[PDB]
C-alpha cells in the first residue's frame, strides 16, 4: 500500500495514524518530580547512534530493509541532517522552489533517508499503560514501522509527531524503521528563504502514559484592572475509563511555597443541549498579588496537574511554568500588563555552521545571553515552530515570542495560490493549530503568527478567526499579502521604511509614519522584519529608533535577522572556512543571501551589533547645563542594578570622572548634577561619555556588565597658537620626470607624468609601495550590489550605476603640475579628470605645502558632475611599505562605523591591533572604515584633518575581486584609504537603493584637508 | 559676543609664485577670552587679474550656530543694475529657495533690496554662481545680498521709511546663511537642516574686473 498510495504526493494525507497534538509531557509517577521539573523515567531519550542508509528514491529502498538491518548502513548521530554528513548536498535558494513547481508532485528522485534503531523496551511498560513514540522534527515526511510492521505517516517539519507503539513493542529488543523523504507536498509549505536540509533533525524519544491519563491541559491567567488580583484557570482533559472517584489537582507553587490549590471531579459545565464535557473539568484558583511575568522581570510560577483517586493515590503528574501576564491590544497600543511595549526584536533561524538546522542547548543558551546583553527584548521564530527547549528557555531568561506556524509558499505566483485554495486548507490547519495545541501553556509566547510569505489568501482568514476563537489570550499576526489584511491583529510589514513611501502595486510599503495614519486605520505597527544587517548593513538603524520613541503605535521590530546561515567546509589542507549559496554544487542557488545576521554563525558580533544595542537602550539622556537627565524605558522594574559612570575627557586625555548609582522608576526621570569641572589651559574639545553599569551579574549578564551609553560635546577652545617657526627650507629638485623635495632625512618625490606623490623617503627607506591616488570607488557592499535572487540583475543598483558611469575603470589624466619655492615651504599644485568615454565624471585640485618643520599639508577640491551617480567616496588611498602591529586613532570608535551606522561609535583615542581594523565578512566588501577621525598614527606616520579612514592588508581591488573572505592573502604592506567623505551604507533592505538622500554624496563640490607627517 | 567679536590677526604672510601672488591670512574672532570664529585664507592673483579667494572657517561648537559665514565690504561703485547667474529673480534663502529658479537675472539696483516695515537682512539669493556690478565679477557657489544699506543700520533703524542710502554700495557674499525660520515668530524656529552647526566650513571666490 505504501508504494502505491504515495502520501508524499497528496495534500489530503498529511499523517496517518498520529496523536493528537498536546502541551509538553512527561507523565511524571511522583508530585515532587513534577514541581523540581526533574527527569521523568516514563519519559526515555533515544538521542545516539542510529543506523542510516541513503537511497536516490524510495522505490529503490530494499523491502528487506523492514525486517532485517543492511550491513551497507552507517552509524550515525541522530538528531541530524543528512547534508551534513555527507550523504547529499544543502541546497540554499531563496523564493524559487528546490524542486520543480507542479503541486502537489515531487521530483521522482526523492532522495530518501532510511534511519533505523536496535533498543531495549523493559517489561514493566508493556504489562501496564501506554508506550508512544515522539518525533520532533522530521523533514519532510516520513513513514514509520516498528519490528517490521508499518505504524504510521507524518508531515510538517517543524512540530511533534508521534505514534502509539504500545501493540508494536514487545521485551526486550525492538527495531524501528523510519524511511524519511526529502521531498513531499509539504515542502509546497515549507519555501522558507533557508538551506534547504532533510533528516530526523530533532529529538527522539519514549513516552509512558497510564491507560487514565491526563491527555491535554490549558492554563490561562485573568486579571482585574491594576493586576493586584488574578484568577488562574485550567482545563484539564483525562482519557481512559470515567469514574467517579477520579480527581484532579491543579497546585501552583512559587519556590517551595505552595500558593493555590484546586481539587475537582470530572465533568464541565453544561455547553448545550446534548450537555457538557464528561472527560474535562477546569479548576480555578485565586491568586492575590501575582508576581507578574515580563521579559523584564520573568516571573514564574509552577503548575503542577495531579490526576489521583479521591482518597489519594496519585494516577500520573503533568506539570509547566507559568507567567502571569496579560497580553492585549486596546486604543491601537498592544500592552503587556497594562503597559505599551517597545519591541526590541530579532528574527531567528535555528541555525548551526557545524550541525546545520540541529539545536542544542548550549547554542540556544549562547543566543539568548548575546541577545538580552545587546538589549533585545523579542524574538520572532522565522518562520516555523521552534525545538521545544526555546519557549522554555525565552520562559525562564525573559524574551517575548512571536510563534509562526510552518507556512511558507513564496515561489508560487501569485504568493496566495495554495493559500486560497481551500483544497490546501487542511494542511495549512494543521500547521497552525498544532503549533497552538503545543505551545499555549508558554508565558513567552504573546503573539501568534500565521506563517510568512504566502501571500493572502481566505485559508488565512479562516485559521485567524480559529486561533482568535480558540485563544482569546494573544494577538494574531500576518504579514502575507500587503501587512495591513484581515488576517492580523498588527500592521506588520516587512523592510517598509521610516519616511519613505514604496508604494508597489497592490502591497504597497508605506512610511511606517504614515501607515499608521491612513483613513480608518487604528491598529499597533511593528515590523516583522526590518533593517536587513546583510554584511556591512543596519545603516540607518537610528531613524527607526527615533520613530519609535516619537509615535506611540510605533512599537518597535524584529531586526532581519540573528544569525548568518554560513556552513562549514574544509579546505585541501583541513582547514575550516565559511560557505554560502552554491558551494555544495547546489544550482540554483541565491548565494550570500541567506547570509543577513548581526552575528556570525559561530556567534561573534558584526560591527552592526553594537549599533543594535545601542540604538535599543533601555535609558534614555538629556544634557542640560551641567544636568544629565536619565530616563527609563522600563515598563516594570526600577533601576535597581545600575549605576551611571561619567567622564570628561579632553581629545582624549581624561580630565574628570565619577559615578552615581541610579535610582529610576519605570518611565521615570533621574536629575543628576555633575560637579564644576576646571578649564583644562590646552586647546581642544571637551567631551561627556556616560556608561550605565550593572554592579551585579545576572542570570544573563556579567558584573560589570554595560548596558547603555551616550556622548556630547561640551566646551571647545579653537587653537589660536601659532606652531614654532622652523629655521629649515625644504629644497626643491626638477627632472623631466619629477619633482622632489629634501628636508633633513626627509624625501618627496612627485611624478609630473602622473601628477601624484609615487615615493616619499625617510632615512632612504621608500614608505609607499603604490602611489598616493584620489580614489572615489568602493568594493561594494551587499547593499550596493542589490540582489535578493542571483538570477535577477537590477540596472538601478548602486554597483550597476557606477559600473555602468564607468567610475570603476576611468582613469586620471593630469591636466596640471607645478612647483613653487616658496619662503619656507615647497608648493606642488595638481589637477586631474577623470573620464570615462568622453565624459568628465570627476576633477580633483589639490596643492601640497610641505614646509620646514616637515609636515605636508594637502589641501582637495573635488568636482563631481551632477549627472552622474553619486560616488561611494571622496578621498585618498596608498599602498604604504610598512607593516605595523598597532593602529592609533582619535576619532569614532572602536569598531567599524560608517556615516549612517556611527551612533554606537563614541570619541575617543583608540588603540587597536591591525587585525581588528578589518572586519571579516564572509562575502568580503569595502570594511573597516571609522568616521570623524582628527588624528591618525600607524608606524611613524601620522594624518591629522577631519576624516573617515580605513587600514588593512586588503586592497578595495582585492575586496571587489574575491568573493569568500578565506580566499584573502595579505598583501604587501598596509593600505590606507583616508577619505573626506563617504556614502552610506543602508540596509532598509539589500536588494534596492537603500541609502537615504542624505547620505549621498550629491553636493557637487567636495573640500577637505589632511596633514601628513612624522612623530 | 557675535555683534561685538573683535578680529585679532593671527598670521599674515606673502608668497611669490612663478605666475602668482599668493597671500595668507589667519584671523580669530574672540570674546572676552573665548575663541568664536577662526578664518583661514589664501588669495591668489595671477596675470589675467583674478584674484582667487578661498575661506576655511572654524566655528566653536559651544557658541550658538551663526547666522552667516560669508565677507563683506563697501563698494564705491554705486551701479543701476544687478545682473546674476543664480536663483531668482526674487529675495531667496536656503529655508525659502524652492520658488526661486536657476537663471541669468538682470535687476535694478532696489529690487535687490526688500523694503520690510521693520527693516532687517534682506534679499539675499541663493545658488548664485556668478555676479555682476559695475566693474567687478565675482564667481563661485554663493548665497548673496547687495544695497545702500548696511546691516548696521538695518539692525538700528526701527522703520523703512527712516533708512537713508550710505555712500557706495555695501555687499554681502555668504559660502553659508542660515535658515529664516517661521514655524513661529516668538520661539527658535530654523530647522536643525537649515542651522550653521558644521564647526568647519569652505567656500572659495574669484574676484576680477569684468
Ligand atoms: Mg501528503
Ligand atoms: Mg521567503
Ligand atoms: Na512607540
Ligand atoms: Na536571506
Ligand atoms: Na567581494
Ligand atoms: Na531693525
Amino acid at each position: 500500500v505504501v508504494l502505491q498510495r504515495r502520501d508524499w504526493e497528496n495534500p489530503g494525507v498529511t499523517q496517518l495514524n498520529r496523536l493528537a497534538a498536546h502541551p509538553p509531557f512527561a507523565s511524571w509517577r511522583n508530585s515532587e518530580e513534577a514541581r523540581t521539573d526533574r527527569p521523568s523515567q516514563q519519559l526515555r531519550s533515544l538521542n545516539g547512534e542510529w543506523r542510516f542508509a541513503w537511497f536516490p528514491a524510495p522505490e529503490a529502498v530494499p523491502e528487506s530493509w523492514l525486517e532485517c538491518d543492511l550491513p551497507e548502513a552507517d552509524t550515525v548521530v541522530v538528531p541530524s541532517n543528512w547534508q551534513m554528513h555527507g550523504y547529499d548536498a544543502p541546497i540554499y535558494t531563496n523564493v524559487t522552489y528546490p524542486i520543480t513547481v507542479n503541486p502537489p508532485f515531487v521530483p521522482t528522485e526523492n532522495p530518501t533517508g532510511c534511519y533505523s534503531l536496535t533498543f531495549n523496551v523493559d517489561e514493566s511498560w508493556l504489562q501496564e499503560g501506554q508506550t508512544r513514540i515522539i518525533f520532533d522534527g522530521v523533514n519532510s515526511a516520513f513513514h514509520l514501522w516498528c519490528n517490521g510492521r508499518w505504524v504510521g505517516y507524518g508531515q510538517d517539519s517543524r512540530l511533534p509527531s508521534e505514534f502509539d507503539l504500545s501493540a508494536f513493542l514487545r521485551a526486550g529488543e525492538n527495531r524501528l524503521a523510519v524511511m524519511v523523504l526529502r521531498w513531499s507536498d509539504g515542502s509546497y509549505l515549507e519555501d522558507q528563504d533557508m538551506w534547504r536540509m532533510s533528516g530526523i533533525f530533532r529529538d527522539v524519544s519514549l513516552l509512558h502514559k497510564p491507560t487514565t491519563q491526563i491527555s491535554d491541559f490549558h492554563v490561562a491567567t485573568r486579571f482585574n484592572d491594576d493586576f493586584s488580583r488574578a484568577v488562574l484557570e485550567a482545563e484539564v482533559q483525562m482519557c481512559g475509563e470515567l469514574r467517579d472517584y477520579l480527581r484532579v489537582t491543579v497546585s501552583l507553587w512559587q519556590g517551595e511555597t505552595q500558593v493555590a490549590s484546586g481539587t475537582a471531579p470530572f465533568g464541565g459545565e453544561i455547553i448545550d443541549e446534548r450537555g457538557g464535557y464528561a472527560d474535562r473539568v477546569t479548576l480555578r484558583l485565586n491568586v492575590e498579588n501575582p508576581k507578574l511575568w515580563s521579559a523584564e522581570i520573568p516571573n514564574l510560577y509552577r503548575a503542577v496537574v495531579e490526576l489521583h483517586t479521591a482518597d489519594g493515590t496519585l494516577i500520573e503528574a503533568e506539570a509547566c511554568d507559568v507567567g502571569f501576564r496579560e497580553v492585549r491590544i486596546e486604543n491601537g497600543l498592544l500592552l503587556l500588563n497594562g503597559k505599551p511595549l517597545l519591541i526590541r526584536g530579532v528574527n531567528r533561524h535555528e541555525h548551526h555552521p557545524l550541525h546545520g538546522q540541529v539545536m542544542d542547548e548550549q547554542t540556544m543558551v549562547q543566543d539568548i545571553l548575546l541577545m538580552k546583553q545587546n538589549n533585545f527584548n523579542a524574538v520572532r521564530c522565522s518562520h516555523y515552530p521552534n525545538h521545544p527547549l526555546w519557549y522554555t528557555l525565552c520562559d525562564r531568561y525573559g524574551l517575548y515570542v512571536v510563534d509562526e506556524a510552518n507556512i511558507e509558499t513564496h515561489g508560487m505566483v501569485p504568493m496566495n495560490r495554495l493559500t486560497d485554495d481551500p483544497r490546501w486548507l487542511p494542511a495549512m490547519s494543521e500547521r497552525v493549530t498544532r503549533m497552538v495545541q503545543r505551545d499555549r501553556n508558554h508565558p513567552s509566547v504573546i503573539i501568534w503568527s500565521l506563517g510568512n510569505e504566502s501571500g493572502h489568501g481566505a485559508n488565512h482568514d479562516a485559521l485567524y478567526r480559529w486561533i482568535k476563537s480558540v485563544d482569546p489570550s494573544r494577538p494574531v499576526q500576518y504579514e502575507g499579502g500587503g501587512a495591513d489584511t484581515t488576517a492580523t491583529d498588527i500592521i506588520c510589514p516587512m523592510y517598509a521604511r521610516v519616511d519613505e513611501d514604496q508604494p508597489f502595486p497592490a502591497v504597497p510599503k508605506w512610511s511606517i509614519k504614515k501607515w499608521l495614519s491612513l483613513p480608518g486605520e487604528t491598529r499597533p505597527l511593528i515590523l516583522c522584519e526590518y533593517a536587513h544587517a546583510m554584511g556591512n548593513s543596519l545603516g540607518g538603524f537610528a531613524k527607526y529608533w527615533q520613530a519609535f520613541r516619537q509615535y506611540p503605535r510605533l512599537q518597535g521590530g524584529f531586526v532581519w535577522d540573528w544569525v548568518d546561515q554560513s556552513l562549514i567546509k574544509y579546505d585541501e589542507n583541513g582547514n575550516p572556512w565559511s560557505a554560502y549559496g552554491g558551494d555544495f554544487g547546489d544550482t540554483p542557488n541565491d548565494r550570500q543571501f541567506c547570509m543577513n545576521g548581526l552575528v556570525f554563525a559561530d556567534r561573534t558580533p558584526h560591527p552592526a551589533l553594537t549599533e543594535a544595542k545601542h540604538q535599543q537602550q533601555f535609558f534614555q539622556f538629556r544634557l542640560s547645563g551641567q544636568t544629565i537627565e536619565v530616563t527609563s524605558e522600563y515598563l516594570f522594574r526600577h533601576s535597581d542594578n545600575e549605576l551611571l559612570h561619567w567622564m570628561v575627557a579632553l581629545d582624549g586625555k581624561p580630565l574628570a570622572s565619577g559615578e552615581v548609582p541610579l535610582d529610576v522608576a519605570p518611565q521615570g526621570k533621574q536629575l543628576i548634577e555633575l560637579p564644576e569641572l576646571p578649564q583644562p589651559e590646552s586647546a581642544g574639545q571637551l567631551w561627556l561619555t556616560v556608561r550605565v553599569v550593572q554592579p551585579n551579574a545576572t542570570a544573563w549578564s556579567e558584573a560589570g556588565h554595560i548596558s547603555a551609553w551616550q556622548q556630547w560635546r561640551l566646551a571647545e577652545n579653537l587653537s589660536v597658537t601659532l606652531p614654532a617657526a622652523s629655521h629649515a627650507i625644504p629644497h626643491l629638485t626638477t627632472s623631466e620626470m619629477d619633482f622632489c623635495i629634501e628636508l633633513g632625512n626627509k624625501r618627496w618625490q612627485f611624478n609630473r607624468q602622473s601628477g601624484f606623490l609615487s615615493q616619499m623617503w625617510i632615512g632612504d627607506k621608500k614608505q609607499l609601495l603604490t602611489p598616493l591616488r584620489d580614489q572615489f570607488t568602493r568594493a561594494p557592499l551587499d547593499n550596493d550590489i542589490g540582489v535578493a535572487e542571483a538570477t535577477r540583475i537590477d540596472p538601478n543598483a548602486w554597483v550597476e550605476r557606477w559600473k555602468a558611469a564607468g567610475h570603476y575603470q576611468a582613469e586620471a589624466a593630469l591636466l596640471q603640475c607645478t612647483a613653487d619655492t616658496l619662503a619656507d615651504a615647497v608648493l606642488i599644485t595638481t589637477a586631474h579628470a577623470w573620464q570615462h568615454q568622453g565624459k568628465t565624471l570627476f576633477i580633483s585640485r589639490k596643492t601640497y605645502r610641505i614646509d620646514g618643520s616637515g609636515q605636508m599639508a594637502i589641501t582637495v577640491d573635488v568636482e563631481v558632475a551632477s549627472d552622474t551617480p553619486h560616488p561611494a567616496r571622496i578621498g585618498l588611498n596608498c599602498q604604504l611599505a610598512q607593516v605595523a602591529e598597532r593602529v592609533n586613532w582619535l576619532g569614532l570608535g572602536p569598531q567599524e562605523n560608517y556615516p549612517d551606522r556611527l551612533t554606537a561609535a563614541c570619541f575617543d583615542r583608540w588603540d587597536l591591533p591591525l587585525s581588528d581594523m578589518y572586519t571579516p565578512y564572509v562575502f568580503p566588501s569595502e570594511n573597516g572604515l571609522r568616521c570623524g577621525t582628527r588624528e591618525l598614527n600607524y608606524g611613524p606616520h601620522q594624518w591629522r584633518g577631519d576624516f573617515q579612514f580605513n587600514i588593512s592588508r586588503y586592497s578595495q581591488q582585492q575586496l571587489m575581486e574575491t568573493s569568500h573572505r578565506h580566499l584573502l592573502h595579505a598583501e604587501e604592506g598596509t593600505w590606507l584609504n583616508i577619505d573626506g567623505f563617504h556614502m552610506g551604507i543602508g540596509g532598509d533592505d539589500s536588494w534596492s537603493p537603500s541609502v537615504s538622500a542624505e547620505f549621498q554624496l550629491s553636493a557637487g563640490r567636495y573640500h577637505y584637508q589632511l596633514v601628513w607627517c612624522q612623530k
